[PDB]
Formats: C-alpha cells, sequence, structure tokens
C-alpha cells in the first residue's frame, strides 16, 4: 500500500485481512448522522467500491456532527477523519461528510492485491486531517478551451490527490468562454466560437461535480488586465489606445461600474464558493498613459502620473461591489503592492518568484490572510524530475510571529492555459501536482526524498490505473 | 490550405475545383509502372481516400522507373514527386513508389472545405524533393516500453511529416524488450516483465507499417555501454566492478565477440534495413579499472592506462563483425572522438551540444558521412515556443569545403525515454519534431518565422484532426 498524500498518523499491524468483492459493504453506522438518503455520501461509496476492486466484512461511515451533506464545502470545512481497520467491521469516522470523503480515498489506497489476486488489508489505525486548509489547482479555459469532461477528469484527480479547491481562471485576453445571462453578448462576441462556451447548465455541472468530492470552485473573473476579450461584446468598457487598439477597462466610466455591479452580481449567484478572486494582476499602464480622458481624470483626482493610484482607484471600488454582496474577495499581490485599501480578511495569493518570502513576511505583516502560488508554476516545464524542487518547499520558512504564520492559509499549483490544453494537460498535471497535494496536506516535516519517491511512483500508477494519464517520474512500468 | 513541410516549388493559381467524395478515385495511370497487385500502393490509396474526406473527378498516379513497390526504402530511395492539379483529372507523377507517398500526403494538404462544407482545391502545380534524405525521429523503447499501437501511431505522425528514419533505440541499461530467438534468456531475463516484449512478430510488424509508408527501421543495439540489462541472460558478458557491481561488456573476452557475432548474425537477418546503429556513447572508464583481468590485458596489450585505446579496441571489433555481414554502422561521435578506425561509408552521429559545427567539420575533413542530432533533443523540454529554436537551426554552418558538405547526409530529432512513455509521448513529440522534420526536408531559404507560425499551427490541427494528439503551439483553437 503507497499512501499519498500520507496521513498525519499511521499505524500497522502485521495481521493482513482479506476482502471479497462480490461480499464487501460500505455504508452508514447506525449512529452516524448520515443516512442513505445522503446523495454525497451514497455517490461516494459507490465509486470507492469500483476503485477498490481474517475477513473484513464492511466498512461502516460514522458522521459524528451535523453531516453538512447538501452543503457546499468552505475555507474552514472539516476534514479530519479517522480509521480503524479491524476485522469483521471496518470503522470510518468524520466530523463532517468532508472527512469521510478524505477517509474514503485514504481507505481505497490501503486495499491491495498479492501476488496470487487476493485483496489484502493491514489492521491498522489512521489519524488525519490537513496542514492547511486552501488546497488550490489553478486552470486556464481562456487561453484554451477546455472542454467539460476534461474538467471533470481534473477533478476527480483532485479528489485522489486530496486537493479542495479549484481555481477556475475562466476568461482572459484570448477569449470569452463564459456564458452571462444579464450579458449575453459577452461570450457571443469573446467566445472562440458557439461550441467553445460554458453555458450555465456547463458551469453547475462542474459545481456539483467538485461538491461530490468536497472540492470549492473559486472562480476568477480577472480585471483590469487580461480583460481584452470583454470588449467585443461590451461597447466602452476597454480603454482604447493613441498610437495596441484596447488597454485595460476604463476606470473613469460610469457605466463601467455600472456593468460590473451587474455582472458581479450575476456571479455572486451563479458560484457558490464564499470568494471570488478578482484578479488585479499585471496591468499595463502606456495605454492608460496615451490616453486624454484618462489624462483628465487623472488631473481631477490629483492623481499626478503615478497609475497605481488609478489602479487603486478602480479596485478598490470593485472590492467594495464585492463587499456589498456579502462575498470574500481574493486579489494577485499587485493589488496589495500597489497599497489599495483592504477589507479585513481579503486574500492575497502571492505568484511573483522573486524573494516571496519577503512578500509572505509583508502581507502578514499587514494582517491578510495569504495564499502561495509563486514556486509551483506547472506550466513553467523543464527536464527531468522537477516534482522534487515543487515537493522540497516549505512554505513557511519566511521571518514572521506565530500570529503572522496563522495568517498563511495555502497554496495553489498553476497550469497557465498558454500552452495548454485537451491533448496535454493531464500528463503536465500529474504527478507534478502531486508533490503540491502533498506538502500542502502532510505534516512540515514529510520530506525523505527516497521515501516521497517511492510512494509517488506507485501512487502515479494508482492514478494511470483509474485512468489519469499521469506521466512517468523516471525509467519503469507498471504491474 | 497549410504545406507542411513546405514543397520545393508551389504554383497556385486562383481556380477553384470541386471533389466529390463519393465519386473520386485515386488510381495508376495507364503508363504507370505500379498496377492493382502493388499493395504499397493500393493502401495508400485508400487511407489518403479517408484522409481527404469545376469538378476533379480523379488523381492518377504514375510512377516512371520500376515502382520498387516490393522493397524497402534505402538511403538514397527517390523521393521526388510532381503534382499537376487541374480538372478533370490531376496527376501525381513520381519516379518510385516513395515519391508516390510523400506527393500523395502533399495532395490531401491542398484539398480543404469553404464555409459551406464544399471540398475545395486550387489548380496548381508543385514539384518537390527533399534536402536531405536521413529524416529520423529517435524512440526509446527501452527506459519505458511503448506499446506496439504508440509506435505505429508515430509512424502514421512521421508520415504526415515526411520523416522517414524511425531510430529504434530499442534496448538500454534498464529493460531488454527485445526477444532474440538465438539468446531467449536476453529478453526473458532483462525485460521488465513478459509483457513488456517485442516478439518477433511485433518486430515485423513495426517494419512493414513503417515500409508501407516509405520508413526505414533502424534498430539501435547500444554497446558497449548502456548494456546492464544484457547481463541478466548473459552470463559474463558484462564486466564486474571492484568496490557498482556491473559495468560496460568486458572487451576482453572471446565469449564476449562470440556472442556478438551469433547476435548481431541474428539482427542483420531480423531488420531489412542496410545500416545498424551500434551507440558507442558514454562508456565508463572507472569500472574497467577498478577490475583486474581487465588491468592485465591493458598490459598485454600495452595500452598503458589510456581506456580509449580498449573503446577502440572493442568498437572496432564490432566494426568488422557488421562489415563481415555486409551492413554499414550508425556510430556515436565518441567512436570518432577516440580515434577508433571506421570503414569508409561508416556514418557518424553527432548528438553533443557543445560547438558541434566544429564536430561537423572534424567528421567530414575525415570523410565520413555525418548525422546531426544535437540541438534536437525533443526530451529536453522547457517552456514556451521551444519549435522556433529547432526550426531556425541551420545544419549546415559550419566551415567545410563544398565536398565536406555533401558528406552531412542529414539528422534526427531525438524522445528519449527517461522521462516518457505512452501517457505523454505524442505531445511531447508533436508539433515540437514538425519544426525539425520541414527543416530538413523544405530548402535552406524557407524560415520566415511569421509563415513558419502560420502553416505550423494550421498543421498541428490537421494532425490532431488524424489522431494525433499533438500539443499546441500557442493560444487558440481549431476549426
Ligand atoms: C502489513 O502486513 C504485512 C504482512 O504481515 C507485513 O509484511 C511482513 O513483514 C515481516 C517483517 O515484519 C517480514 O518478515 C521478515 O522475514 C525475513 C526472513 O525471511 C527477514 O528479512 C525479516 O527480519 C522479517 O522477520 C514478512 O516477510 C513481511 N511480508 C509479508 C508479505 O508477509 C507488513 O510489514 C505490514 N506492513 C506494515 C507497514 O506494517
Ligand atoms: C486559391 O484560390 C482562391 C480562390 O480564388 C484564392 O483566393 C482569392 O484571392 C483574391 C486575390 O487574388 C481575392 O480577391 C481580393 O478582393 C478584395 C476586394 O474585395 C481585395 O482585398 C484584393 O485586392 C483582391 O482582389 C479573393 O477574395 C480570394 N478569396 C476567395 C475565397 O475567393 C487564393 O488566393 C488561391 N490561393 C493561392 C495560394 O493562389
Ligand atoms: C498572475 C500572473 C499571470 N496572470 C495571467 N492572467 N496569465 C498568466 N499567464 C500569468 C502568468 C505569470 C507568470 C507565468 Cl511564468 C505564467 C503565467
Ligand atoms: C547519446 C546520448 C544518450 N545515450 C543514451 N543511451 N541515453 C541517453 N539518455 C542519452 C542522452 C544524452 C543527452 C541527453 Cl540531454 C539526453 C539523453
Ligand atoms: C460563507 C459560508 O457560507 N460559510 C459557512 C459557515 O457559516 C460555517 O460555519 C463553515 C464551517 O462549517 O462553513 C461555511
Ligand atoms: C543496401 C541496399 O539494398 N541498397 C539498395 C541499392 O542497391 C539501390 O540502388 C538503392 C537506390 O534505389 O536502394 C537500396
Ligand atoms: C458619474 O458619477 C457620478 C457620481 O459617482 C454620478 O452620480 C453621475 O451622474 C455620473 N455622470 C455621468 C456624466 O454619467
Ligand atoms: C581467445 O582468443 C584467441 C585468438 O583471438 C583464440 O583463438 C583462443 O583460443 C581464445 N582463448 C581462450 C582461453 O578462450
Amino acid at each position: 500500500p503507497a499512501l499519498w498524500p500520507l496521513p498525519l498518523s499511521v499505524k500497522m499491524t502485521p495481521n493482513l485481512l482479506h476482502l471479497a468483492p462480490e461480499n464487501f459493504y460500505i455504508s452508514h453506522s447506525p449512529n452516524s448522522t448520515a443516512g442513505p438518503s445522503c446523495t454525497l455520501l451514497e455517490e461516494a461509496f459507490r465509486r470507492y467500491h469500483g476503485y477498490i476492486f481474517t475477513q473484513v466484512q464492511q466498512l461502516l461511515v460514522s458522521i459524528t456532527l451535523q453531516s453538512e451533506c447538501d452543503a457546499f464545502p468552505n475555507i474552514s470545512s472539516d476534514e479530519s477523519y479517522t480509521l480503524l481497520v479491524k476485522e469483521p467491521v471496518a470503522v470510518l469516522k468524520a466530523n463532517r461528510v468532508w472527512g469521510a470523503l478524505r477517509g474514503l480515498e485514504t481507505f481505497s489506497q490501503l486495499v491491495y492485491q498479492d501476488s496470487y489476486g487476493t485483496f489484502t488489508i493491514n489492521e491498522s489505525t489512521i489519524i488525519d486531517s490537513p496542514r492547511f486548509s486552501h488546497r488550490g489547482i489553478l486552470i486556464d479555459t481562456s487561453r484554451h478551451y477546455l472542454p467539460v469532461k476534461i474538467i471533470l477528469k481534473t477533478l476527480d484527480a483532485m479528489a485522489f490527490n486530496k486537493f479542495n479547491v479549484l481555481h477556475w481562471h475562466i476568461v482572459d485576453d484570448q477569449s470569452f468562454p463564459y456564458q452571462s445571462i444579464t450579458f449575453p453578448e459577452l461570450s457571443n462576441k469573446g467566445s472562440y466560437s458557439l461550441s467553445h462556451v460554458y453555458t450555465p447548465n456547463d458551469v453547475r455541472m462542474v459545481i456539483e461535480y467538485a461538491r461530490l468530492r468536497g472540492i470549492r470552485v473559486l472562480p476568477e473573473f480577472d480585471t483590469p488586465g487580461h480583460t481584452l476579450s470583454w470588449g467585443k461584446g461590451q461597447k466602452d468598457l476597454l480603454t482604447p489606445c493613441y498610437s495596441d487598439s484596447f488597454g485595460p477597462i476604463n476606470p473613469t466610466l460610469n457605466t463601467t461600474y455600472s456593468f460590473l455591479t451587474t455582472f458581479f452580481k450575476e456571479i455572486s449567484e451563479v458560484f457558490p464558493d464564499q470568494f471570488i478572486h478578482l484578479g488585479g494582476d499585471e496591468v499595463e499602464f502606456k495605454c492608460w498613459e496615451s490616453n486624454p480622458k484618462i489624462q483628465d481624470f487623472m488631473r481631477q483626482k490629483g492623481f499626478g502620473t503615478d497609475f497605481k493610484k488609478l489602479e487603486s482607484f478602480y479596485i478598490q471600488k470593485v472590492l467594495d461591489i464585492i463587499a456589498t454582496i456579502n462575498k470574500g474577495s481574493i486579489v494577485w499581490q499587485e493589488v496589495f503592492d500597489d497599497k489599495a485599501k483592504l477589507a479585513p480578511g481579503t486574500i492575497v495569493e502571492v505568484w511573483k518568484d522573486s524573494a516571496y518570502p519577503e512578500e509572505l513576511s509583508r502581507v502578514t505583516a499587514s494582517g491578510f490572510p495569504v495564499i502561495l502560488s509563486a514556486p509551483w508554476y506547472l506550466d513553467l516545464i523543464s527536464y527531468g524530475q522537477d516534482w522534487r524542487k515543487y515537493y522540497k518547499v516549505e512554505p513557511l520558512d519566511f521571518g514572521g510571529t506565530q500570529k503572522q504564520k496563522q495568517l498563511f492559509i495555502g497554496g495553489e499549483a498553476c497550469l497557465w492555459g498558454e500552452y495548454v490544453d485537451a491533448t496535454n494537460l493531464t500528463p503536465r498535471l500529474w504527478p507534478r501536482a502531486s508533490a503540491v497535494g502533498e506538502r500542502l496536506w502532510s505534516s512540515k516535516d514529510v520530506r525523505d526524498m527516497d521515501d516521497a519517491y517511492d510512494r509517488l511512483t506507485r501512487h502515479r500508477c494508482r492514478m494511470v490505473e483509474r485512468g489519469i494519464a499521469a506521466q512517468p517520474l523516471y525509467a519503469g512500468y507498471c504491474n
């Protein structure tokens, strides 16, 4: 049995137990607060049965507190569980449905076949819970359109890896595949074609599918930069340049914040998750500055020719729109770095590789929750075993007091879409993102390279077996 | 119509012609030297018909010289053809079957559908032939075992790209998947498992399949280094180390050259191609030197403690074995660089990235035919549009007289198997190898980056359409 990520506490015995496919149930212990009526658990029981294939007859699942079956996971969902692997009835015990889903994955990783076909598990006890609560994968469905199928498999692979946030970078300069109901033109004119679109029903599917796995779907609607496609269905939203044609959203018109309010109100209803990622990265001033109506606004606010001041103005106003619909904001570092005024609990995401520990220190010294992604740019491929580099990151090596560190809520592996699509996305992501997943779940001090190597190669074969085309770590084979 | 690689001469007119799927034949002109009895051409006609889907009724194919239907391509096979695209009957005219196969690919790339579905081709004339005759892809089926299927698709993708040599690096340190009939133990004990093997019938298939496409299958049986797996089924073949256990083949025993003669005689019958690649790269001396029976041989030949002298001894003896069965040798630069005596027409393959133009000059100054692969290590992946780097290579920028340059016979894109297998091989290879293919086929002076970009993105969609999962070049979509 290969475990990935490696649970917080594992105690095994040398007593072997066996399982009979046509004769082994997973079900609710009579004391569980969840029962048959509970889809999320029901579907899990069935799909894991499949994954899995001196007696163990059964795995009882006991949800201790109110199960939250019908809810969406959020930031502080309880993921803890325990596993007592014993004859004749094994037990998975969790506070909440979210714990149970994690535990089921761990249990599956413990069943295995000996040289003769026999399904075997060791007597053991497992105590487990995540080291960090925000465990993301970022996907880019604008640079390339990812079909819904491929998004779902990703969700499956994320489950197998205990990741819990799908950071959906849904739109960008190149294409606007999100179909909006109050704004039909955005996608009609900005999508790559009528069949590179996510309908409200595609969005619905992805969301449910992720929920059923304890995954949160965090939408990113990046502004004011990276918004070239928004302009095709929105008259007057983008700044016109005086010489490129268009630059960032024009932050000086009422019509602009008008639209943005309507829009984000729709978003706030479509995506159940607490947070909206607002982007705010990489905004070009060269354009705003060549433009005379902006010139004029700069004069009227006395902003000089510091265009950060204007980036601030805009972003802050959007921040307020988000606050007004009672949602949280996430924001790329640039927003913080350019000193906009942020509400308490705004999450800042540190993505710039340049001395990010000092970034982490600054953000946390300001008292904001912080998410790391900088050393985890997976689109940034290179030769050989780079998973090691990702795995060896210690997110908490920065200067900062205890309370400061408590503000670090986790991180994301990023796969940006410039060079990625259906043809290459999976082998590119996996197992490389696994290294990231284990570091974000297991202990601080889980770091033997040889052992990591060993479980990872075996985990990867498992993934392949479950139809994730994850790529090799090094020379070898499966079975 | 996107062309790749771009034929030597293309003359188009603005007259459009149309094609009717259920009504368009490719067949033999009555004067062709090939007719129905000719499988290679028959199968081509059918498979291209499929690829393809004011009138063009037909494409007549005229083979001018003896067709060579039943032969294997070799180094100097005639690949030239012409294409007269006219109503009502178009004409493909080639000296040989090999030309015809190229031409058919070009014709397919010229048919296309307008906005209304209509199959269209422009009136045009095409004159085409390759700038270099050796156009390889190297695959590694030892670091990972590639199933026969995936080898075949590669062969298909190579055809679509006019590549004509599959450099089969079949065995290496990690695994010996080649099943040998005079040596059953080699694969029984050296393969990854009984089901990671190439049977004589797998080899037969691959060979025919490539032949049917004008592809030569060049086997590499690398020695004396990279031979760790040979040892599991061959007692006494590998040097034992005195402290790793085993090092390179022990070049001092008779039993060694005994085996190697039997073996290469089997190879010489199994693989139809003229050349055998002998490897000869990266041989470690640290082992031979720790060993006392080698020590003793060194003394008896008065080789001092220059172990190149012994690498020479061995390799030369193998060279003679090859010569004795009337086959050609190919050899990695190290063999030349360590000054072994080579027969006239031994091909040296330059693979080391360190100032290879001066390597090219030295080899060609010695009068040997030379093959470049150094700037074309495709396993050496990196971020972004690296196809450009590959495409911009000018193989002939080295110092050397005309006659010297005439010795440069071509090159290979290499995909070594340390990090590669079925899960990632195709998107890794394609379209990156396309850049290599065009540079090895088209003119010296075909090099507009924008145009290359444009045809390549379109070529790549074609490949995807024909079920090659080739990866993107940059942001965008197909159709
Ligand atoms: C899960 O259960 C399996 C099966 O009990 C455990 O594997 C077994 O481990 C013992 C060591 O505790 C092996 O015994 C050994 O015998 C040889 C002499 O032949 C010697 O090298 C050692 O000193 C040792 O006594 C036993 O072979 C081994 N494997 C099997 C298949 O029975 C396994 O350790 C348990 N896993 C965990 C993580 O607890
Ligand atoms: C293959 O045949 C097609 C169809 O004839 C050729 O495309 C056509 O090219 C002409 C230019 O020769 C286009 O005419 C243009 O008209 C506009 C005014 O509306 C003006 O911008 C130009 O000065 C020019 O006169 C025509 O639209 C165009 N396309 C089609 C679909 O008919 C094509 O060039 C041929 N390809 C090659 C490589 O020869
Ligand atoms: C937040 C940065 C960012 N934002 C957007 N909208 N797109 C991107 N492609 C990136 C990016 C930055 C660095 C690398 Cl190496 C790769 C991608
Ligand atoms: C001829 C060199 C060679 N021979 C063998 N048998 N295996 C290899 N993997 C390589 C190799 C060398 C450099 C790179 Cl970058 C990648 C692979
Ligand atoms: C623009 O903004 C102000 C205050 O924010 C608003 O009330 C006003 O009517 C708007 N003006 C125009 C000209 O659209
Ligand atoms: C080894 O080599 C020689 C000559 O090449 C051969 O004739 C001889 O009999 C061999 N000796 C042994 C001891 O195997």
